[PDB]
């Protein structure tokens, strides 16, 4: 029916609050579904394999990637498979990723977000 959507509630130094619950480990999620844990810890150990599993939960317009405190450029070997699927990815510091997610979500776009906290 009218399923409630996942919403980034607050952002903090060292945490993202989703649906009023704090997370201090990396997570990934779409508007619908659970807020899943994402096996990453440094923008350095981010792999296309990891990006696809995050996006792999529901085909999505954009995969937002929060690389933590500051933006971290993702390379061709990270991002190509996804484009190979017409999925566009955007890396940016985490507080912006979270905030950009709420927006893309509010205007009803098919969006997934992956975030490394702190």
């Amino acid at each position: 029916p009218a399923t409630a959507l996942n919403t980034v509630t607050a952002y903090g130094d060292g945490y993202i609050e989703v649906n009023q619950v704090r997370f201090s480990h990396a997570i990934a999620f779409a508007p619908e579904g659970p807020v899943a844990s994402w096996p990453v810890q440094r923008p350095a150990d981010i792999t296309a394999s990891l990006l696809q599993q995050a996006a792999g939960l529901a085909a999505p317009e954009v995969l937002l990637v929060g690389t933590g405190r500051r933006q971290h450029l993702l390379g061709p070997e990270q991002v190509r498979p996804l484009l190979a699927m017409g999925v566009g990815v955007e890396a940016m510091d985490t507080q912006a990723a979270a905030r950009t997610y709420n927006i893309l979500m509010a205007e009803g776009r098919r969006v997934v977000v992956a975030l490394l906290p702190d």
